[PDB]
């Protein structure tokens, strides 16, 4: 007998048409079954096994009906409307192109809005199997672990990498080798799919050769009815009971949002339905009541005290300090910018992010109260015997640097002149010299975050409007958008 | 058996043909193999692929 069939069997087998590989196959397999194993028939021996799974023949049925996909999508995510649309191009578009074409994309967008997901129901929609791929340090085993050449990979984290090209190059992509197993293969029919943050990182060659969306975010509105249709009874069921086990009512699920969590995404947000589900369950079990009710009131005997600040109960309007709306990797942020005046000379030092983009724009802010003075109310004598110091948070994306131009300014107005920034404004533009407001980077984000923070009015530059168009219904109901070109417009609305 | 001959046969193939390079081509083939793949065999190891698919009688007709 000896295991001299065991392999040589199933390796004739349906499985393992190719020929051009099969050479390689029998190759080192008549090879040293003589003799025993030996510490040399412990190499090679394993070396087959591998080329065991690895797919040829096989590969999936696709089918692409977007009239179901498209309302697929709106069975597993709840807004994300602009996003789809956009999921469906790239099926109409690959229904045509029967063949998959380079720029495969990348999701980019806060940690939690669904990139992972999404993908997940591209690829249900294709009935392609799915793999998720983590990069956060090897597609040698992708295939396994999905034996079937036809996949859907997810490039999880393309972006927490201290060069691969060749995976994905439209060119080369279809001869694909691996060391440890040298041996051309063809990837001709993979759709590969990215998930992203700070989009920085990625290589430029790569951001290159993919396609990108942004998932933006959720207005409360957006993430309340997450919340119902999708993210609540997943946890019901996945905490074992019943719908008719626990319900919450619409208001305690809008504060468990303001109060308990401050994210972009929905993640947050699970984590403290959990948090719910859990508490329930002791309850159905113990007590046995079959229903539980969490309402308002309710709230903190499950998730306990609040944990965050909305609105401006307990703000009170501060001096030299206003509150600029900023693009972080995760979303609309809020973050404070300050300026403090201690004697001496006209030189001006600012703290936190180095920052050499913003020394420009900080002396440019600087250089316009420079100019127009006693108009403004503040004594002439002063860029010549004080010295201003500036904070500009941490968070803001490059790009984005300069957008904190009438911040800093405002700011710095309002600490010479003793006033005091209304803590109700956020604020975003860019500054030049004379005084003008240019335009800035993603109004959209930044408004969501400025109302997810519960802010009022919220200045921008005038040149900006037409991008008011696309803020989401709901946010762009709470907020009174002041737009402005120069600073004393801006001045004008965000002192007192 | 012994990988002594997966690269060595492809090597005495039609390609390579000039032998002012095969000098240096069995040379530091024939090298040490002896023995297992130390940090040492794992050097020239390489060395010698990139020079199985470098041209020399491809002369494209133009
Ligand atoms: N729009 C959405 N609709 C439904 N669930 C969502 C949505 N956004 C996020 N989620 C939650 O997250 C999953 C997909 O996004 P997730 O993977 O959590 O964040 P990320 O996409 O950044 O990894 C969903 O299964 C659900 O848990």
């Amino acid at each position: 007998t000896g295991e001299v069939q065991t392999l040589t069997e199933k390796i004739e087998e349906a499985g393992m048409p190719d020929h051009v590989k099969e050479t390689a196959l029998k190759e080192l397999n008549r090879y040293e079954k003589i003799p025993s194993s030996s510490a040399e028939s412990s190499v090679i021996r394993n070396y087959i096994d591998w080329l065991v799974a690895l797919p040829w023949t096989d590969e999936t049925d696709d089918k692409l009906d977007l009239k179901e996909a498209g309302r697929l999508l709106d069975e597993e995510h709840h807004g994300l409307e602009k996003v789809k649309e956009r999921i469906l191009e790239y099926l109409a578009v690959q229904k045509l192109t029967k063949s998959l074409k380079g720029p495969i994309l990348c999701l980019a967008g806060p940690p939690g809005v669904g990139k992972t997901s999404l993908a997940k129901s591209i690829a249900k929609s294709l009935g392609r199997k799915f793999v998720r791929i983590s990069l956060g340090g090897r597609i040698i085993q992708g295939m396994k672990k999905a034996g079937k050449l036809n996949p859907v990979f997810l490039l999880d984290e393309i972006d927490k990498m201290s060069a691969m090209l060749e995976v994905l190059d439209p060119e080369q992509n279809s001869s694909f080798s691996d060391h440890y197993i040298e041996e051309t293969f063809d990837l001709s029919k993979v759709l590969f799919i990215a998930t992203a943050n700070n989009l920085a990182t990625i290589p430029g060659p790569l951001r290159d050769r993919m396609e990108i969306i942004n998932i933006a975010g959720y207005t409360e509105i957006e993430k309340l009815e997450i919340v119902k249709d999708h993210l609540l009874p997943k946890q019901i069921k996945e905490h074992g009971l019943k719908k008719s086990n626990l319900q919450l009512r619409d208001q305690a699920i809008l504060d468990i949002i303001r109060y308990y969590t401050r994210e972009a995404g929905v993640r947050s947000l699970e984590r403290q339905l959990a948090a719910i589900c859990r508490k329930a369950a002791k309850a159905i079990v113990a007590e046995e009541r079959k229903r539980i009710t969490v309402t308002e009131k309710n709230l903190q005997d499950f998730i306990g005290k609040r944990i965050f600040r909305y609105g401006q109960a307990e703000t009170e309007d501060q001096v030299g300090v206003v509150t600029g709306l900023a693009y972080t990797t995760v979303g609309g942020d809020t973050l404070s910018i300050e300026v403090s005046l201690s004697p001496g000379k006209g030189k001006l030092i600012l703290t936190g992010k180095l920052g050499d983009v913003m020394r420009e724009s900080a002396q440019a802010a600087f250089s316009y109260v420079r100019s127009k003075t006693e108009e403004l109310g503040i004594e002439p004598d002063f860029h010549e015997k004080y010295d201003i110091h500036i904070h500009v948070p941490e968070g803001a994306v490059p790009k984005d640097g300069p957008a904190a131009g009438i911040t800093m300014a405002t700011a710095l107005v309002s600490a010479l002149t003793g006033r005091a920034v209304s803590r109700e404004v956020g604020m975003t533009g860019e500054i030049t010299l004379r005084g003008r407001v240019l335009p800035i980077g993603g109004l959209k984000e930044k408004a969501l975050g400025a109302h997810r923070a519960g802010l009022t009015t919220i200045i921008a530059p005038k040149d900006n409007e037409k991008d008011i168009e696309d803020i989401p219904e709901s946010v762009r109901e709470g907020l009174t958008f002041i737009l402005a070109s120069h600073l004393d417009e801006v001045l004008e609305h965000a002192l007192v």
